[PDB]
């Protein structure tokens, strides 16, 4: 909508107060004119017709419980935008400042969040398995990273390329959580998962096996569920990325950790320069090795650590 850029204030899903960039034209809309060609947040009104209505508010105050999921979707879209721009010199998900659109209050008791090809969509959860999913910065950045992948490598969402596509989203979702620096960790969705249970999440990158996911290629899932295990076999790549960043000895193979920033550099380069729609795990290893070689040199610690991490998870 055409109007002046304004600044609202509200609470997110977890009761935290924050400022949001809004736009004024009769009502105050969730439209942030300060990043690219805009960040726009919509109300799906418990339906599944998308996008719904651009979020409109009478007073620029967003403290109702109904406001909370939209506060977070909008705000964490801005954080993710800032991460790609400031860290990777990437302007929005297409690299050309595409508008970032999100809808909240999708369906009723919907325990999930997703990128549909054009926008972000967040359920409210059923209050037991999930609370509103946009309250998780790693969930927001995970899903927006699918948009990044769709415009770059284009990793097909099935089998190995699919598990890479998933891992890439867990990796950058986690790096975005670290960038924002509020209780960061190597698990996925903990801030919005199971309000009655402390210390759990949907997935762990440091120990995929915690939730039954493979942490080594010899344990890969080879069946047909979950598009050939795209959320299952990502554990193998997640463990490798965790090793590259943090180090550790995994099934007897020692890895020297190089830290989060370098992991982010190597994997962004792999994503955008080397990976293709059909890349398998072995081809990911070669892309990551070639990325680390471009960035730090062929004899570097960084390259040796990438080789060790993939050796540790059984990927040659
Ligand atoms: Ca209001
Ligand atoms: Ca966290
Ligand atoms: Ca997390
Ligand atoms: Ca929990
Ligand atoms: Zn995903």
């Amino acid at each position: 909508i055409t109007g002046t850029s304004t600044v609202g204030v509200g609470r997110g899903v977890l009761g935290d107060q924050k400022n949001i960039n809004t736009t004024y034209s009769t009502y105050y809309y969730l439209q942030d004119n300060t990043r690219g060609d805009g960040i726009f947040t919509y109300d799906a009104k418990y339906r599944t017709t998308l996008p719904g209505s651009l979020w409109a508010d009478a007073d620029n105050q967003f403290f109702a419980s109904y406001d909370a999921p939209a506060v977070d979707a909008h705000y964490y879209a801005g954080v993710t935008y800032d991460y790609y721009k400031n860290v990777h010199n990437r302007l929005s998900y297409d690299g050309n400042n595409a508008a970032i659109r999100s809808s909240v209050h999708y369906s009723q008791g919907y325990n999930n969040a997703f990128w549909n090809g054009s926008e972000m969509v967040y359920g409210d959860g059923d209050g037991q398995t999930f609370i509103p999913l946009s309250g998780g910065i790693d969930v927001v950045a995970h899903e927006l990273t699918h948009a990044v992948t769709d415009y770059t490598a284009g990793l097909i969402y099935q089998n190995e390329s699919g598990a890479i596509n998933e891992a890439i989203s867990d990796i950058f979702g986690t790096l975005v959580e670290f960038y924002a620096n509020k209780n960061p960790d190597w698990e996925i969705g903990e801030d919005v998962y199971t309000p009655g249970i402390s210390g759990d999440s949907l997935r762990s990158m440091s120990d995929p096996a915690k939730y039954g996911d493979p942490d080594h290629y010899s344990k890969r899932y080879t069946g047909t569920q979950d598009n050939g295990g795209v959320h299952i076999n990502s554990g193998i790549i997640n463990k490798a990325a965790y090793l590259i960043s943090q180090g550790g000895t995994h099934y007897g193979v020692s890895v020297v950790g190089i830290g989060r920033d370098k992991l982010g550099k190597i994997f962004y380069r792999a994503l955008t320069q080397y990976l293709t729609p059909t890349s398998n795990f072995s081809q990911l290893r070669a892309a990551a090795v070639q990325s680390a070689t471009d960035l730090y040199g062929s004899t570097s610690q960084e390259v040796a650590s990438v080789k060790q991490a993939f050796d540790a998870v059984g990927v040659k």
